[PDB]
């Protein structure tokens, strides 16, 4: 079975790597450093910002958590290839000496200490080369972006519902009714809304001026609201504004570059995110072909000597 | 900033906490113990399996994980205090010393 | 076309890039100019006048 | 009625007379007619607020006129409801002494 797991080919190792590696790292990109540098309106501090953000963090985190996840992704194989049944037919008189012998042989599993620094000149070539001269490679950059962003919209708004409760769909639906807390929310949300949707370029920050006057529009009507309340509400709406906001911007980047006779448009379109997002999917790409390489040429050797 | 920040509520502490732990997790779940169990029609089994797989992941992942998540949504508030608020009133000039305290 | 707007998510024909080299061009022969007009009229002008 | 042609002149007219007479508010009489339109509205959920204002409201007037389009100072507001509310308060002992007679 380990000779057999030493037979998976480039394709699943490379594609397993990348999803997996990503997904541990898409959050830490567009909350530590997109979603922070969104802030101002200059593309040459987004992308200076960011730049740096990501040396420092490829030095510092890429390539030890690349590692681990091979490391633990040729193990989820191997315990598969190892332990999982045949369907229905299944010696299950072996599981014992299959995870007894599987312990031993990842704590004898030493990966290549020297493999990190490969990645990190990797990675800083990969975030280093920002020309993307392809169509295919920017269509193929905002879909994956795109879905990364819903993720986000979705885990927002499903915290929000929670924090403001069924609207009146719901409540008279199902016969269900807000807490205090969701009437505060619904209209602690409503006033943000209202502040937003003239100020649909408001910062991220809060102005205790806007703390204050956010509570006063409350009290006005009854509603006394603390300003930690309110502050902890705006940060999930903003982002449902900025976030369907990205999305908007990546239709436009999308179709509007689609559009022919728009290409000679310089419209305010700069879709620097895609930029952004497609050379972390290079530069995972390539990470993963390299732990690929590694993980075929050095580790399941290993694996099966040990 | 720095007080500020040791002054933050419990709530957003174990709310952003649970999320990040949940992301990191949710998808070793799902890929090792729940799929691999769900090939059993025998539930009794099937919640053995799962029992001693999470035995083990807590014995030798798990807390590591939390511990990770801790520091890093620790790392993630404290530069938040520590970086440009996300507003149009911030002085650069003390972003050199900010950045390199954090 | 444009720069940006020629690349992103477009089937462009056109892969311009003389624009910017000669736009560059343009930027570095309007500083080298503007420098030597204040090399100029703070010292060089005065130092012929003295002449 | 002193009280109301000092406010009259710091708002200007009506619709009543700018559309019968063509004439029309200055900028200072529209901001003063806004600030009386929110501190009237202040004044009808407490009616019985005290002549002092919080800077909380003048904060809370001023940010509520931007998103009416209109900037002032706070000693424009101060001023606007000084006068505002003195009519107020006197219409309300008006109403008092109609009650005492009776």
């Amino acid at each position: 079975e380990v000779i057999s797991l030493s037979q998976v080919t480039p394709k699943h190792w490379e594609e397993i790597l990348q999803q997996s590696l990503w997904e541990r790292v898409s959050t830490h990109v567009i909350e530590n450093i997109y979603l922070p540098a969104a802030q101002t309106m200059n593309s040459g501090t987004f992308n200076t910002t960011v730049d740096i953000k990501l040396k420092q963090w490829t030095d510092k985190q890429l390539p030890n958590k690349a590692v681990e996840v091979a490391w633990e992704t040729l193990q989820e194989e191997f315990s598969r290839f190892m332990t999982e049944p045949k369907g229905k037919e299944h010696d299950d008189i072996f599981d014992k000496l299959k995870e007894a012998v599987k312990e031993e042989s990842i704590k004898r599993h030493k990966w290549n200490d020297f493999a990190e620094d490969s990645l990190r000149v990797i990675q800083h070539n990969a975030l280093e080369d920002r020309s993307i001269s392809d169509k295919q490679q920017w269509d193929a950059a905002i879909y994956f972006m795109e879905e990364a962003l819903q993720a986000r919209l979705k885990d927002t708004e499903n915290a929000i519902e929670n924090m403001v409760g069924p609207d009146w769909k719901k409540r008279w639906l199902y016969w269900k009714n807000r807490t205090q807390e969701q009437c505060v929310h619904n209209e602690t949300k409503n006033e943000l809304e209202k502040m937003l949707k003239c100020n649909e370029e408001h910062p991220a920050y809060l102005a205790s001026d806007e703390i204050t006057t956010v509570r006063k529009n409350l009290e006005s009507r009854g509603v006394e609201v603390d300003p930690s309340l309110i502050k902890d509400t705006w940060h999930q709406v903003y982002r449902r504004h900025f976030l369907k906001t990205a999305l908007n911007h990546c239709n436009l980047c999308r179709r509007g570059f689609y559009y022919y006779q728009r290409h000679f448009v310089d419209s305010e379109l700069e879709c620097n995110d895609v930029v952004l997002f497609w050379r972390i999917q290079r530069m995972l790409a390539i990470t993963a072909n390299t732990l690929r390489q590694q993980l075929t040429n050095t580790e399941v050797r290993r694996l099966e000597k040990n």
